[PDB]
């Protein structure tokens, strides 16, 4: 397809940041929301930072304690024979590997600044950090939908009680309203629909199951964009193919002639992640009409196979600027990177695959 | 608490009902829904239907196919060396004993009703009937929440795409109007608030949680009674106490003069269920004030402790006559029993125990 990988490349990378939390290390600048604001581009960037220990033997988690307001950290062994750290960005009981204890990180949200698309300036300061108990292990993951002059900003929201999805509104990314979590936990991967579609609201989002069900992406209507409901299952894993581990949404639904066009992440159960696309009727978007058989980008470059965590690209919004889409995504959970790619040759795609 | 425990318990057990499926043994009557209507006192009752296999060496998951409209049996080998089946309710995976595959019974809702809330009649037919792709597995746990004329009937939907809780709205019991699933999986034990409070709508629910996180109580708001978020963490596990392995929204929130009144079941680790309770404020539900330190009600009677899965009371529903609580609940996964109970009682050992 014309994939074009920006010449500057990895944009962002933890080089590029530095911690706000004393004898931490940044370890990633990745998966950034994507908005236009006041004639610029904004990456809502999750920024990743892990503290060090000097000894080898031991691993520090970070968690923010909402009681009193500040870090904390939980040292563990790595031969603790009760815990497993095979995984970089988990600290996992032996007992329950389909889960998590602690992260290995702690992230917040950090806005950078662009004219041309290409050259960012970061925020001085941080956009949004932890700030109550559903976010002790940090806010992650941040997507833009813009209806009107709003914008609606939400995130993965983690801490001991799961990993809920919380929204923040506000009209010029200074004045904030926090808006509660709007998806139980467990959930993420959410992402509003940018118009009301014949008289309702809907946001894309995917739950995770503890006793049955796949990690499959959903919908669900809205009066408000406050409360969700008419939860239906929406596009499901599939085995042996490039999304058999799991599917989530990537970037904020775009509205073609064709219906509307879902840019979201499959992985396979080895964690390698690509995107794909599927579109979805434009009256009634919970009937998908058609989606692809091959991925639309995978982790090629050296920036998306190696870093913190590699074989990764994972779009979280993109510009649309006629046919072409502007598409920001973390590459290896480390950087973001940016590509041009044509709605067009999307749509031809499907059209072909399906 | 000074629990009168009635004369007829069990009120109903799998022996009053007959299986709508040929060939399948009813296995349980049990943790049923309740509602006051048209003068009488209705259980909307879970009845589980098991599949009797022939063969002893192969035990059958019974499933719907919504796309046929008909059962369509799954068989598997007790010697399958992938499968576990040491928990009589499901057919697990070796590697994810943590849930399951399939159930081993198929649900679904009918009503009995009783002029004197001890003798109960079956209604003909069954209420609610698993009737779509959410629902393959079975329709469970009906709670039943009156506002107004309306009866608010919603309960776990299970299938392969997950355990949702899903709501039937209605005036008479014979129109039903099928409302969504109002809560995304994993999540079960929805319990309604019986009004607006404050100008927005609330409910008790339960995520269960794969990553991290335990079963604990969750509350949400609501402007319609269908779209819910503001989701917000209530009550959690305690260690070391009678819920220490899990709790969940057992009756629908009773309105008392100190706050909501919150009848919950909790359970340990070794899948032993008792009634707990708890105290909301009135205004701001999402306020807990107390919780009781020891049990409402356990499993104490014979029909409590023995049955299908033993060691089990599970209030779904509870009629206020005064200070007097007619309380109905699931025993041991099998059958229906009832028991009365006083509200001051159970204020008052919130206030000893909270101290
Ligand atoms: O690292 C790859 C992307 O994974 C996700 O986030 C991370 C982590 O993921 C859990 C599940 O959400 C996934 O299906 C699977 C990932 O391969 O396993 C993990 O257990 O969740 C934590 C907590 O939210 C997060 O810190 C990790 O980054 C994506 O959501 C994305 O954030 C990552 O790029
Ligand atoms: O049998 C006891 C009660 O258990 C739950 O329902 C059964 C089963 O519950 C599962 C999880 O929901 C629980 O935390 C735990 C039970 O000890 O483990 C189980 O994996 O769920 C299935 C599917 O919904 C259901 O068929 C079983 O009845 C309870 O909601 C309740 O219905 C039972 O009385």
């Amino acid at each position: 397809m014309n994939i074009y990988r920006y010449e500057e490349n990895p944009l962002i990378t933890p080089l590029d940041v530095k911690p706000i939390h004393e004898g931490f290390e940044v370890i990633g600048a990745f998966n950034g929301g994507v908005a236009e604001y006041n004639g610029e581009v904004l990456l809502l960037l999750r920024v990743a930072e892990k503290p060090v220990s000097e000894d080898p033997e031991i691993v520090l988690a970070p968690v923010y304690n909402a009681k009193n307001k500040e870090l904390e950290l939980q040292s563990f062994r790595l031969d603790d024979e009760n815990y497993d750290f095979e995984d970089p960005r988990m600290i996992r009981s032996k007992a329950k590997l389909e889960g998590f204890s602690y992260l290995t990180s702690l992230s917040y949200i950090r806005i950078a600044r662009s004219k041309d698309g290409h050259h960012f300036t970061l925020d001085e300061k941080p956009f949004l950090y932890p700030f109550n108990e559903y976010q002790t292990f940090g806010i992650e993951d941040a997507r833009v939908t813009q209806i009107g002059d709003t914008y609606h900003v939400n995130f993965s929201a983690v801490s001991e009680f799961g990993v809920a999805d919380a929204l923040v509104t506000t009209k010029d990314f200074e004045n904030l309203e926090y808006q509660g979590n709007i998806f139980a936990p467990e959930n993420k991967d959410v992402l509003i629909f940018p118009e009301k579609i014949n008289g309702k609201y809907y946001a894309l989002h995917r739950p995770s199951l503890k006793s049955i069900g796949n990690l499959d992406i959903w919908i669900a209507s809205s009066p408000d964009l406050r409360s969700f409901g008419d939860h239906r299952h929406l596009l499901g894993i599939r085995p042996g193919e490039y999304d058999s581990g799991r599917v989530g949404g990537g970037c904020v639904p775009i509205k073609t002639e064709e219906g509307w066009l879902i840019l979201y992440h499959g992985a396979t159960e080895e964690n390698r992640y690509v995107m794909g696309a599927a579109l979805l009727d434009l009256n009634d978007p919970t009937i998908v009409l058609k989606r692809t058989k091959t991925p639309i980008l995978e982790p090629v470059a050296d920036y998306e196979k190696n870093g913190f965590f590699g074989d990764v690209v994972f779009a979280c919004g993109a510009i649309q600027e006629g046919d072409t889409l502007h598409m920001y995504y973390g590459v290896a959970d480390t950087s973001m990177a940016g590509c041009d790619m044509k709605i067009s040759e999307i749509l031809h795609q499907l059209e072909v695959e399906a």
